[PDB]
C-alpha cells in the first residue's frame, strides 16, 4: 500500500543523461513508452530517502501550467522522481546560445509574463522559491517557459535580495527581488548581472543603494519595473500578480510605441 503517484519500474525508460550531482542523476526518457519525461535519481546511501522525497511531497501540492509538473514517483530505493520534459533546456543556456540572438523584447517580455504567472501561483499558495533565476527556468517548444528548481553553504548572492543574503529573511518578496535580476538576464541575453563586480562589491554597493542601470535598448519603463522589484524595503516591492498583468499588457498599456531595434 502506497501513493496514487507511484508507477511500476518497467514503465520508465531512461534514454539520455542530462547531468550529474553528488546525490544522483537526471535523465530524459520515456514513461509508458509514449510520454517524454525528465527523471531524477537518488544514489542510495548518499542522502536520506526522506530528505529526497521532501521535494516530491512539495511538488504533489503544486499544479500550474508554468511550474515544472511532477508526473510520478518510485518511492522505494532506488528512488525516482519523474516530471514533464522541457525540450529546450535552461533559459540561461537558451538566452546565451544560438537561439538567444533572435529574441527581441516582445518574445522576452512574454517569457517574463509566463515566469511571473508561475510565480503568482507560488505567491497565491504562500510558497517561496528561494532561487529564482534564469538557470532555474526551463524552455519548451513555442517559447513556453516554466519555473523549475534544480537545487549557509553556496550563494547566488547576485540574484538574492539583501534581507535574504544577510539575515536569512527569504519571502515571496525576496523572490520578487530575484525576478527583477532575472529581468536583466532576459534583457542582456543571459549575461551575469553586476558585470565586473564580485560578491562582496555587490553586497557593499547594493547596500549603499546601487542598482543596475537600464540595459542598452531596454525601455525605461521596463527598467523602472526592475527598480520597483529592487526596493530596499521588501514590502515596497510589487506582487507577482501585479508583475504578471503589467507584462501581459506591456505592449498596449505601457510601450504602445515600441519599435524593434538591433538587440531588443
Ligand atoms: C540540454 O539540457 C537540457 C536540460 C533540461 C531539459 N529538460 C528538462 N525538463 C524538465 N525537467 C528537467 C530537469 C533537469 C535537471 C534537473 N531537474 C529537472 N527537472 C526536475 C525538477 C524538479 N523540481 C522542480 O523543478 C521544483 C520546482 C519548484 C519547487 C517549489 N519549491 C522551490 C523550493 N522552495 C524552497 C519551496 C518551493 C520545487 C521543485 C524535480 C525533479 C526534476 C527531474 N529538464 C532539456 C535539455
Amino acid at each position: 500500500a502506497k501513493d496514487a503517484w507511484e508507477i511500476p519500474r518497467e514503465s520508465l525508460r531512461l534514454e539520455v543523461k542530462l547531468g550529474q550531482g553528488c546525490f544522483g542523476e537526471v535523465w530524459m526518457g520515456t514513461w509508458n513508452g509514449t510520454t517524454r519525461v525528465a527523471i531524477k535519481t537518488l544514489k542510495p546511501g548518499t542522502m536520506s530517502p526522506e530528505a529526497f522525497l521532501q521535494e516530491a511531497q512539495v511538488m504533489k501540492k503544486l499544479r500550474h501550467e508554468k511550474l515544472v509538473q511532477l508526473y510520478a514517483v518510485v518511492s522505494e530505493e532506488p528512488i525516482y522522481i519523474v516530471t514533464e520534459y522541457m525540450s529546450k533546456g535552461s533559459l540561461l543556456d537558451f538566452l546565451k546560445g544560438e537561439m538567444g540572438k533572435y529574441l527581441r523584447l516582445p518574445q522576452l517580455v512574454d517569457m517574463a509574463a509566463q515566469i511571473a504567472s508561475g510565480m503568482a501561483y507560488v505567491e497565491r499558495m504562500n510558497y517561496v522559491h528561494r532561487d529564482l533565476r534564469a538557470a532555474n527556468i526551463l524552455v519548451g517548444e513555442n517559447l513556453v517557459c516554466k519555473v523549475a528548481d534544480f537545487g549557509g553553504a553556496k550563494f547566488p548572492i547576485k540574484w538574492t535580495a539583501p534581507e535574504a543574503a544577510l539575515y536569512g529573511r527569504f519571502t515571496i518578496k525576496s523572490d520578487v527581488w530575484s525576478f527583477g535580476i532575472l529581468l536583466t538576464e532576459l534583457t542582456t541575453k543571459g549575461r551575469v548581472p553586476y558585470p565586473g563586480m564580485v560578491n562582496r562589491e555587490v553586497l557593499d554597493q547594493v547596500e549603499r543603494g546601487y542598482r543596475m542601470p537600464c540595459p542598452p535598448e531596454c525601455p525605461e519603463s521596463l527598467h523602472d519595473l526592475m527598480c520597483q522589484c529592487w526596493r530596499k524595503d521588501p514590502e515596497e516591492r510589487p506582487t507577482f500578480e501585479y508583475l504578471q498583468a503589467f507584462l501581459e499588457d506591456y505592449f498596449t498599456s505601457t510601450e504602445p510605441q515600441y519599435q524593434p531595434g538591433e538587440n531588443l
